[PDB]
C-alpha cells in the first residue's frame, strides 16, 4: 500500500504516535516519506548485509527477523515481513521501541538529514486529524 500523506497522518494518530516521547507528529510523516515514500512495500539492503523493511525502514540487525542477517537480535520478534503489510500496526508498535531506545528518532538517518531541524508541521497540513 502506497498511503497519502493525510491517510498516514490520521493512521500513526490513531496508533498513539503524536508527541510520543516527545516527537509531534508532523516528524513521524516526515520519517516515512524520506524513509519510504510511504510505500509499506519498500526494502533497501543497507552495506553491512542488513536489509530495512516496510513504511518506516526498520532494520534486520536488531529488530526483525528476515533468517539472511548474520547476528539477528529480532528485539521486535516478529518476521520482517509482518512490516510489509498494508496494516502498519506492526511497525508502529516496533517503531515505539526503536525510539525510546535512547537516541530518539535520530536512529532514522532519513529523519536525522532531511527533518531534523525542519518545519515538519508542513507534513501534516490540510489534514483533517
Ligand atoms: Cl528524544
Ligand atoms: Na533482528
Amino acid at each position: 500500500k502506497v498511503f497519502g500523506r493525510c491517510e498516514l497522518a490520521a493512521a500513526m494518530k490513531r496508533h498513539g504516535l503524536d508527541n510520543y516521547r516527545g516527537y509531534s507528529l508532523g516528524n513521524w510523516v516526515c520519517a516515512a516519506k524520506f524513509e519510504s515514500n510511504f510505500n509499506t512495500q519498500a526494502t533497501n539492503r543497507n552495506t553491512d548485509g542488513s536489509t530495512d523493511y516496510g513504511i518506516l525502514q526498520i532494520n534486520s540487525r536488531w529488530w526483525c527477523n528476515d533468517g539472511r542477517t548474520p547476528g539477528s537480535r529480532n528485539l521486535c520478534n516478529i518476521p520482517c515481513s509482518a512490516l510489509l503489510s498494508s496494516d502498519i500496526t506492526a511497525s508502529v508498535n516496533c517503531a515505539k521501541k526503536i525510539v525510546s531506545d535512547g537516541n530518539g528518532m535520530n536512529a532514522w538517518v532519513a529523519w536525522r538529514n532531511r527533518c531534523k531541524g525542519t518545519d515538519v508541521q508542513a507534513w501534516i497540513r490540510g489534514c483533517r486529524l
